């Protein structure tokens, strides 16, 4: 038993990092088969980054302006171009190292690893959430753009995620494999505004069952509640609203544990009135809302 | 910016995990040059382990009786010997994934990653601290035995705990590589007394420095305090007590900040006598026990 944020193990990751070095900037790139995925804003200047014309300022690059460094392996640049925010950096050697992998898209409030590199090398590992409002609170310093975020499968590595930006609240914002930011952010140094976050209601909730799981279960009570009900205190204190897809998903934790979904909303509902009363839930005095059903079933399983 | 619990990429040790099987029981390995580290109760049958005779148990066994396996990889065992709580399996081919490594034992209140592992695979990590009466709070499921705890110095892999039991407690006992357990646990299924546990107070104010490089700042105060002052309030609190030691493995931090660390301990002091009132800090409504000083430094200098 016991239950912490855990990421996935990071060797199929770390095997694909680069380094990335254009002129000036040098960031992370991640090599797969024969192709270097980087940040596009790896050609920009730090005057650049005000008002970049990348179509232009890419125009000024050739191959062989490209450097990329695997460690000590020097890669080849036989070709260069621009997807949406990334650049797709064609070596003439495919990575010996490329794991089995997709790319996806994934959607908010769904969680994965984040392993922050400098200079093309590991340097930690851990688990984020994509916010409903699409920014990730993350630990990220000058020179981790490039790090990516994934998903592993059985043996298959899911990308998600790769970063590229610091806002000025201090929260990081990136985008999918094919270059899409997350959100409404631009590779602009503009202000930009992070809408509206709120809680992960379906998270909240497997982490009461994970919670219940592993001995905590002072939280359960009495009452019941609806969804209509439970919704309304949803919407005043910043939740989610809970959907019958929601309850679905959390279906199994439901089995496993025999506490109808309702009666945990119940408890929620409770908690979110009344506080917690200076207990802890799984070592924690605030409601988690980063770990979703899947995490907590993987967990619990193996 | 950003501040996250991060573990160190685990690829250089997924590459020396593997499956250990003896008759009944399987567990997990490390395998290091040509030779493989594994819990001693890997030998013993479910009844066996009421009150384990090691020594008779382990002379039923020869060479061909433990079965390892890396990945599919067979491993052909050619000496075995028991070294206190831990088999040391000798095979015929040196791990040609060995990294640099050392065996360290680690001292209560410092951290290490923790990659948990069922059937020789890894499944995933986390960072764990070894608390003041060297138990861990980790996450560990039946078949996690034998996983290992390891810190990254550069290119060495410093390993200093392999996973043996949960106790009826919830929490974790193991070993070091040489297989002497950290505190007073044995490897026999007996209710074992856990001493008294405390906070370790030098790693909670280095955290609150981590707070305020990353901009949180409401907890700083007009007070000072005295280190037999505060230590008091550590005595009362159940805080281990503050040495010059800790003052000085401070150091940097309060030299980053420009907060002396007695204005901190007048920090903590105030943070400990009435609460956070309802605020955060580093997202979190309780104090934060588990980043050394060097966990602090490392994340935020890269
Ligand atoms: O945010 C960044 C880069 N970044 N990412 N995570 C960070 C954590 C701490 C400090 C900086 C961090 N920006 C601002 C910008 C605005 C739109 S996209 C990125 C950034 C600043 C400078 C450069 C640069 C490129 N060449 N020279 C300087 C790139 C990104
Ligand atoms: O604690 C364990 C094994 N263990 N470690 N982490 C666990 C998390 C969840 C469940 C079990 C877990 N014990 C008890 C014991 C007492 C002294 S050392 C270990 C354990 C139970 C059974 C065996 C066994 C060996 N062969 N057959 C059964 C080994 C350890």
């Amino acid at each position: 038993s016991g239950f912490r944020k855990m990421a996935f193990p990071s060797g199929k990751v770390e095997g694909c990092m680069v380094q990335v070095t254009c002129g000036t900037t040098t960031l992370n790139g991640l090599w797969l088969d024969d192709v270097v995925y980087c940040p596009r804003h790896v050609i920009c200047t730090s005057e650049d980054m005000l008002n970049p014309n990348y179509e232009d300022l890419l125009i000024r690059k050739s191959n062989h302006n490209f450097l990329v460094q695997a460690g000590n392996v020097q890669l080849r640049v036989i070709g260069h171009s621009m997807q949406n925010c990334v650049l797709k950096l064609k070596v003439d050697t495919a990575n010996p190292k490329t794991p089995k992998y997709k790319f996806v898209r994934i959607q908010p409030g769904q969680t994965f690893s984040v392993l922050a590199c400098y200079n093309g090398s590991p340097s930690g590992v851990y688990q984020c959430a994509m916010r409903p409002n699409f920014t990730i609170k993350g630990s990220f310093l000058n020179g981790s753009c490039g790090s990516v975020g994934f998903n592993i499968d059985y043996d298959c590595v899911s990308f998600c995620y790769m970063h590229h930006m610091e806002l000025p609240t201090g929260v990081h914002a990136g985008t999918d494999l094919e270059g899409n930011f997350y959100g409404p952010f631009v590779d602009r140094q503009t202000a930009q505004a992070a809408g509206t976050d709120t809680t992960i209601t379906v998270n909240v909730l497997a982490w009461l069952y994970a919670a219940v799981i592993n001995g905590d279960r002072w939280f359960l009570n009495r009452f019941t509640t609806t969804l209509n009900d439970f919704n309304l205190v949803a919407m005043k204190y910043n939740y989610e609203p809970l959907t019958q897809d929601h309850v679905d998903i959390l279906g199994p934790l439901s089995a496993q544990t025999g506490i109808a979904v309702l009666d945990m909303c119940a408890s929620l509902k409770e908690l979110l009135q009344n506080g917690m009363n200076g207990r802890t839930i799984l070592g924690s005095a605030l409601l988690e809302d980063e770990f979703t059903p899947f995490d907590v079933v993987r967990q619990c399983s193996g």
